């Protein structure tokens, strides 16, 4: 029988990125998640402050990874140097991992758990099952740790989108389960909680790429994360569909590509990748490149190329630029800058569709279905600035969480619960690592 629960966010609440979560049942202590930030010069990344977990280090008995996005994952080699314990994760996350410890050239033997929608990690005080959600990055899981409460459920970034099968589908009735066995405290991703309605469906974005990339005269530049897979496959077909051969540009990109191509991920036509050196062979009509930034930062590469910077490839006047990323209070200055720096440089900037609501992250009715299926006694929404996690806070309300059991968190703060009150009465050390 379990007594005592602790939840406490040490990132990815007031920001969008670096998600760490702590969960605690009694004396065994569980990471959810261990992102990095990209900075708002002289700092490449950001990470959480982990203090409190390495004065508490004897009680973690792992780290569990949602999905290979930086935001989720960029942290857990620095997490790593401090701190043994297992990292579990699904095959796809496991991989990029360990491509990102080979990256730094980190010795030290790390005990990877590869897990699936079916395995069961058993511990002293818990057990803790996982469900594959939908989002950008195939095979991403949540988590649901079993206690004599009910089920703890870190949703981590999903969205729900019909037109996504095979490795991107939801496990709905595995949801439902659980939802139906009784959810002690979901904790759930507010990023789009402020927008209306759902996501654009991706078979449609794909069409509204589709239109706006024919009509592009010139070369083509596509900024995105190196971990949007559906993004970068929509680019891979729209080429084929175009006469136009895509390279990658920054070694993140080619390094998660290799990756995930080689464990079958990719649809890919023969003739269709070249190198960036072979780039300038061809008619700039018949060339689309993928940029992001050699740590995975996209718009940082925009930054320099639009700026006559880059090492490798500079923006040339009339080139094409689609930027496919949302923004957050962090980017925001950079975006704005880069756009300005683009026009300048006599780019043009692909419009976004005012119809399109292109987002990785539910929308407000895609966290109210979660929030339906879960049916969770107390919800604590996170992966959000604080306007982020009210929008969501009142979608919980909404579907009939009781608002005395929704809890607003900032970095450090500990929900407690003890078998008769939940609380928010406690602070540890919580913070931002340079690197």
């Amino acid at each position: 029988k379990n007594k005592d629960i602790r939840i406490i966010p040490l990132g990815g609440v007031g920001e969008i990125a670096k998600n760490m979560y702590i969960v605690e049942v009694d004396d065994e202590m569980f990471m959810l998640d261990a992102g990095l930030m990209f900075p708002e010069l002289g700092v490449d990344i950001v990470i959480p402050d982990i203090q409190y977990v390495i004065e508490n280090k004897e009680r973690l008995k792992g780290i569990f990874l949602t999905h290979g996005h930086e935001h989720a994952i960029g942290a857990v080699s620095y997490v790593l140097e401090q701190i043994d314990a297992p990292v579990y994760g699904s095959k796809l996350t496991i991989a990029l991992v360990k491509e990102a410890m080979k990256a730094r050239n980190i010795k030290k033997k790390v005990r990877y758990y590869t897990v699936n929608h079916d395995s069961i990690m058993r511990f002293k005080n818990v057990n803790v099952s996982f469900f594959n959600t939908t989002h950008s990055i195939p095979d991403s899981l949540g988590v649901c740790i079993h206690t004599s409460y009910g089920s703890i459920v870190y949703t981590g970034a999903f969205k729900f989108d019909q037109s996504l099968h095979g490795h991107y589908a939801p496990d709905l009735k595995r949801m439902a389960e659980i939802g139906d066995e009784g959810v002690f405290a979901l904790i759930s991703d507010s990023t789009e909680a402020e927008k209306p309605g759902y996501n654009t469906p991706e078979n449609i974005i794909e069409h509204h790429m589709y239109d706006a990339f024919a009509k592009v005269k010139g070369r083509l530049i596509v900024s995105c994360y190196a971990s949007n897979f559906v993004r970068i496959q929509q680019v891979l077909n729209i080429a084929s569909q175009l006469n136009r051969k895509v390279s990658f540009l920054g070694r993140s990109l080619e390094s998660s590509f290799n990756i995930a191509r080689k464990m079958g991920y990719f649809d890919i036509p023969k003739d269709l990748l070249i190198p960036i050196n072979e780039v300038e062979n061809y008619p700039k009509n018949e060339v689309i490149i993928i940029a992001t930034g050699m740590q995975g930062e996209p718009v940082e590469a925009l930054s320099q190329m639009a700026r006559k910077k880059h090492k490798i490839m500079n923006i040339e006047e009339g080139d094409s630029i689609f930027l496919a990323i949302t923004a957050s209070a962090n980017m925001e200055v950079i975006i704005a800058d880069t756009l300005n720096e683009l026009v300048r440089a006599g780019a043009h900037i692909i419009p976004n569709n005012k119809k399109i609501h292109a987002s990785s992250h539910g929308c407000m009715e895609e966290l109210k279905m979660m929030l339906n299926i879960m049916k969770p006694e107390y919800f604590v929404p996170v992966q959000g600035e604080f306007k982020m996690q009210i929008a969501h806070a009142k979608l919980a309300a909404e579907t009939g969480v009781a608002p005395e059991k929704i809890f607003l968190v900032e970095k450090g703060d500990v929900i407690s619960y003890n078998g008769k009150d939940m609380i928010l009465n406690e602070k540890v050390q919580s913070g931002n690592i340079l690197i």
